[PDB]
């Protein structure tokens, strides 16, 4: 029994959203044009360590609106995307709900095991033909997301060239480093990464590289260890190219933050039916750029194995992996929020029995080799972050404001059309701001917010959708994120700490960047509708629809002439009622003051709203109330014309303007 | 004819239990964060002796809630579930009940020896059958208790380093100890460690170690003698391994008290076809750590086999044996009530015939294997603890007071509708405080509560559950322990002296830990909601339910407000509805200190309780009974919130929420 | 519910396929005739070692047709089946499935040693029922590999004269070798055995050999060692080709390379009653012809009482071991692909109980009484992989291709309806080939594949056919290597370095040899037409189906003419059939070179290809897809002829040709 959520639904089902392949498809080749600091210009030559928490590629989108009529010419607008390429962000958390996590199962890893462990096993420890006992948990994640960081390093070295280069390897390790300096990469405020050269372990009598290594013959015991176990063939364990993977995972792993490491301990060792292979440990310059790649390789061959070959979740926590250290970045002066709250991916220490033989399967294109996994990855997080802020602004903008004195038991207060009575809170100002897991939280589990999201999520992935959502609701449970009276000047990749102030004290918290970009890249998009084509406007009514609780946005008609003219074309008069009584009429914008209106008077100077051309804040609500306004016309036509609005972007990708939306007709 | 139990048990077999395989697989790596003393903090450097008997290695787990559509922010609270780490108890008793301890059968083993006394020629007297039926039955359940007493010594001493270890050996034969020091690892008051080096007994003709030996001579006469006879292959008398873990096993038991030496004997003698190898005493450091992981790996190897390679008994008295070391310590005020009622084993003196060739079977995952044997012993203690508050709050919360008018006025008396009428129990404190067994015997015997219990018990372990049974019955049918009526105070591990009397001097005797742990690990769960996910409260319904006894503890808007509100948003009016005389409202509280309500007030004038975030004590029994009362809001309809919680507790399993309930 | 499968089924239980019986009866008097090197020419004098790892016999076979009603003569083709020669692969990888690797049962042996034992009044221990069963289990699977493995040194040893031999032994034992030198045998690059003259172990107290010796006194104890036990009756001990026997096996077995020693131990041990008559090391030329001959029979008859009077089993290991020396050349230009993927046998290490008094079964012909055990080995390796070639090549000829823009489009790009959408794959090559495994394991595991390679591999062995197919299944399932997309040119046997790039970069993954070989050994032969006989073509038609994607190996009539005629026979038009917008018929290549046709033509100007008389590539795929094309001839009614084809090979078996097919 609601109208919106069955059209929604219907629509949905008759304009299937895009799969991701296509997302994949379009962004998988293509190289940045520019990468610059967000604030500023990029010097003569790149300096010995990225040392500055800004620096961003960019891409470059305009928007141009043309149409005779106006006095003189609109100028263009640069809705550019950016990506944060620099700063890191911690995504691992503990916490958990029912799909948050789930273990795989060891059904084709426990019959080889088995009877690899029955035959070449001393004849005194007992014939064990049980195949029960090994039912260790099958937790196989922790690993991925260690490669994932690995790419991003290698990304964020190739990206950023730095004058004096260093080989990847050489970077990771460190050898020639000080006593408690930074590595190479990573290098400034906010870095966080175990200082100092890498140190190897130790020199043990059973070394196998980096990890424990356990042998099952006559003349010997055996005892598996706690973490897990990777049985192996002899043919590999003697490999090269292995015994490099599982130095470069080992290595990654030691550069985490000291508590998180301990948090997190590097579990894995091996077990095979040969001699143990001495621990190599790679110094100066053993590994180079084409070996590291052979051992990239064979690693992601490891993993697939360890998967169960699934490979879709595996790209899920290698993206989620790489995304430490890319991720889009926000583009209103709000600050840029909603991702913060999103960001989080459980995990358990790693653990299971798993066996290694052979490939099982082929993928064409993994991620790992796609030219700059990094964009990849934060263009992948990003067409997520858009399909939820879709779902949030389903219902209305879900302002919440500072008002001085605010009841301390409720912050529920009426703002007016325009703003559903769910939401629109308020909060005392001169005390600690509130978590802001308060509010989304109360929007994502309604009947309404939570459909949608779900068939949405659905037609994106697929079969591995649960998962995703699953996941990002966890997020959401358990964010410390608060909002916070600032600005981010959208020349900034985190808010200054000095004294930005709102224009209006007040935070839209369900807008992360222009929906243009979610309707060129196909996904679902509400409210705003779009602007790519002729249009045809009526000023006298789009003007009427504006004042009674809508938003520029959808009002392309004004923003033409905000200032082209707008003046001498329409007069607002408080209201002709020809009978009880003259009252006069007045309007309130998004502060408290409510300035009268009360003869005939051109609009130039009644509102006078900021002119940015035919790209308005969507969701900034600049006119609550108003009652008592007929709009009259004051020039015989001139106000019902034409209008196109060209805009080209890069990323358009392949069904562009065929994806589902909801927006008025 | 109960509907109740009839729903309990339909829902129970509908949502099978956890099996106890998942807690134990979910805890073999478990690496421990915090050895703190219970009441302190850990000083600089550590002592070189175990003598605070305080210490405790803390499972840290944290909860912490949120108001939707508010700006309130309530801080964090913490499940701290500590487990004792250095306190010493006994856990055998010579007391029995038929189903208590079973006999392994002899069958596999009989014809072995039989076929090896024929094949050396030796002459022996009688058919083996009935010698070992009549002379000598087949009881090895204590020298399995032993071998967990040793692995706890060993955890035990790893996890407090005392700042320079010498060895497993070393802190365990006493070298360079006075004659009346304690060994180093128990060195505290009130221990239950024999005092002083251990003293080898002397070097006769024939011996295997420090037990008697018997060779088989061709064409010679062969008596056994009277305690257990382990026949075993001559390639084994000589190794290494086997000596030295016959050591170990010898001198952890003659460093258990005195007065146990003399009920218990130690007494085995391993019989062969070599030539007695004689007693080689380790005297000086000659036991290094690998050694001493072969000699407990060949241990465990020959105890499997002397259990008809079961694995399963074996593992249940290795962690009996344990608990006299590690035990789960309480949650609440007055604790130390489940724990020390259900602990006892029933045991037989050692004796019958073994026969170890070779191994069988291949343990994986021993016990003595996993990250610490200490933990993982008191966790499967916990859970049983859990399944018996689970199963004793069925029916209430069973109070017990002391009041000085006892003998006047019958029960009942003072317990409104809160406490189920038949629960309620009290006693005048000119005698001493009653036996806790009179109180727990009468509770576990009801059916209502025997036919739930056994299926729980059933369901979580199997076909081992009936030992289990029998033996905690026997254990709380036999309890010295009294209801004392003085504090605990939460901050310690034994009763201080001169502590505080009790709140309403009424000891609640469920009450263990909170079961949210229950929840957690997906055991049966007593009649409490689990605070686990986004609840709709209405602070209205809700705050009437309390004032008919409910607890507290299921009402989640009250806790969630419990400062931040409640003087604004609802108030307490009496009730004037019909047009008879006018009555002024009053609620009793536990001590029976009847509260009148006269004039409308805010809630936190009329009733106050410390503000434990969302974990309340659960039983608490806050509000027996209340007559003619109205409940009226005034906020303008924001009464009816949503709260979330989360709790990611460290020790969560397979079965998250799967497990059974009363009040879903 | 698949017709076409159906069909296949119902033809071969209607046909039965050749039992492996004749295959093998067909070769024991085999002559070769060719020994040249695969490449060039037998130098004048044979050096005196086996250096160049290029020679190969070569079992010639001679294929010519002729154009009845014509003056034409196309020139005779030879099917060039290579065996390969000299060159060392490894055939032994420790990982099985299920049914790879069985456990011969000890039923007959356990009770003999049982008598032996109560006869000679030894005092053993324990039953030795159980302790067979525990202790050592009965795999005597490696001791028929090394077997194996001597006959194939012997006769590669043989077939190459090395200008001055010395002998079997000589050859074998490494006398006068430099401490770096390969053995004679064995020397050139990447060999896979171990240098310099082999070391004999010391002279212990007891040895029957290069192997322990344990003798069963009376009324004295007895202990097995930890190996294989072979209790033999004492006239065998003393026997010189018994120990002459043992000592070549010890011989080749250190022989192998040195990290298969450590893996699998050549651990065995004699037991008898005899006096222990020590090993006596052959040192000297000492080990004559006939010698060497009677070792190895008496060898075989151990064996043959070893493996329970089977026959079978043992010959198939027996032949596994062979193929580390002897292997089925390729006859196409990405080779290697078959072979490599199945040679691997799931081995266990070598133990478990055995018995021999004397032999019992009367083996009329072993395989090392051959003509050459080396071809006989070889051959039925080749009729393992033409079944699995047959059993691939089922739906299509499933090509493998490296096209650069493989991500931006998916499968199926550009295989038109020639090969079956579903069994091409692409990889762009920026990224090392990938591995074969990932193919053949997803081929193999389809239910249309498994129901018939399963009933064909059973109609060719039998009762022992199970191990064959969980053997090859593991081996396919097990395999590293990787489809380089470089060339082997065919007259090479190891791919050289520099070899140029494929055609079209497009692997084909299914073809090892040609069907014609198939057809004749009378197995189950892949959906190629068998050119045996009398053919009537019709090269319209015939024509017609090519440009369907059909084989150009199934058009008789244009092999035939590729070069004497179809310039002056048939010609290709546009289709101007219906009144529409005339469109350019064009016909797309492998390599997605579509070609237009506008102007009609002789067809040879339009298409061209190599003349190999009537032996063409049978798989090439030649043309994907055509579309709009018309065939009209220009001859006056002399286009349909009749052609006559001889195929006289010299490996023709009973069944000439009444093996199955898919379109007779």
């Amino acid at each position: 029994s609601n109208p919106r959520l069955t059209k929604v639904l219907d629509e949905m089902s008759k304009k299937p959203c895009v799969n991701i392949n296509e997302i994949r498809k379009m962004i998988r080749n293509f190289q940045p044009q520019f990468i610059q600091p967000r604030n500023g210009n990029r010097p003569n030559a790149q300096p010995r360590t990225v040392d500055s928490f800004e620096w961003v590629v960019r891409i470059q989108s305009t928007v141009e609106t043309q149409l005779l009529g106006a006095t003189n010419t609109v100028p263009q607008q640069t809705l550019n995307l950016d990506i944060s390429f620099t700063d890191d962000s911690t995504t691992i958390t503990p916490a958990s709900i029912p799909g948050s996590i789930s273990m795989l199962d060891n059904s084709r890893h426990i019959p080889a095991i088995q009877s690899m462990i029955q035959n070449f096993k001393a004849r005194y420890l007992g014939s064990l033909q049980d195949t029960a006992q090994l039912q260790s948990p099958q937790y196989p994640q922790l690993l991925a997301y260690l490669f994932g960081q690995l790419i991003a390093i290698k990304d964020r070295l190739d990206l950023f060239r730095p004058s004096n280069p260093l080989s990847l390897a050489d970077a990771l390790f460190g050898f020639t480093l000080a006593q408690n300096a930074r590595p190479r990469y990573d290098d400034h405020r906010h870095a966080k990464a175990c200082q100092g050269p890498l140190v190897i372990p130790a020199a043990t009598n059973s070394d196998c590289g980096p990890c424990g290594f356990v042998q099952i013959n006559a003349n010997q015991g055996l005892t598996l260890p706690l973490g897990a176990c990777l049985f192996v063939n002899p043919e590999t364990v003697n490999d090269q190219s292995f015994q490099d993977f599982l130095w470069l995972i080992f290595a990654t792993h030691h550069r985490m933050p000291n508590q998180m490491q301990n948090n997190w301990p590097f579990s894995l060792n091996i077990v095979s039916t040969c001699a143990a292979p001495g621990r190599q440990a790679p110094h100066a310059g053993e590994l180079t750029d084409e070996r590291v790649r052979l051992a990239l390789d064979t690693g992601h061959r490891i993993l697939l194995s360890m998967f169960n070959d699934d490979e879709e979740t595996l790209r899920y926590y290698q993206r989620k992996g790489i995304e430490t250290m890319f991720r889009p970045c926000c583009f209103y002066t709000e600050g840029g929020l909603l991702r913060k709250a999103t960001r989080y991916v459980s995990m358990v220490p790693l653990n299971g029995l798993y066996y290694y033989n052979g490939a099982t399967s082929y993928v064409v294109s993994p991620i790992h080799t796609d030219a700059h996994p990094g964009i990849t990855a934060a263009i992948e997080s990003f067409v997520d972050i858009m399909v939820l802020q879709a779902v949030f602004s389903f219902s209305g903008p879900k302002v919440v404001a500072a008002k001085v004195n605010a009841s301390q038991i409720d912050a529920a207060m009426v703002f007016g059309p325009a703003v559903a009575e769910g939401d629109g809170f308020v909060y005392d100002p001169l005390r600690p701001a509130p978590p802001l897991s308060a509010f989304y939280t109360e929007f994502i589990h309604r009947p309404a917010e939570q459909r949608i999201f779900q068939m949405a999520m659905s037609q994106i992935y697929g079969s591995h959708a649960p998962l995703i959502i699953a996941n990002v609701i966890n997020s959401i449970h358990n964010c410390k994120t608060k909002i916070v009276n600032n600005k981010l000047r959208a020349t900034f990749v985190r808010r200054p700490p000095g004294a930005p102030h709102l224009k209006a004290d007040t935070a839209i918290i369900n807008r992360f960047h222009d929906p243009e970009l979610a309707y060129a890249l196909g996904i679902l998009a509400d409210g705003i509708a779009p602007l790519d084509g002729s249009h045809e406007y009526n000023v006298l009514d789009e003007l009427d629809y504006l004042f009674n609780g809508g938003d520029i946005r959808n009002c392309f008609g004004l923003n033409a002439l905000n200032t082209r003219g707008l003046g001498q074309i329409v007069h607002i008069r408080p209201k002709r009622e020809p009978g009880k009584r003259p009252r006069r009429g007045f309007y309130t914008t998004l502060d408290g003051q409510v300035h009268p209106v009360t003869q005939d008077a051109p609009l130039d100077e009644i509102y006078h709203w900021r002119d940015h051309g035919n790209l308005t804040r969507p969701y900034s609500c600049h006119i609550l109330d108003s009652q008592g306004l007929e709009f009259a016309d004051v020039s015989n036509g001139r106000s019902r014309g034409k209008i196109l609005v060209v805009v080209n972007s890069p990323l358009k990708t392949c069904a562009a303007y065929q994806g589902p939306s909801f927006a008025p007709k």
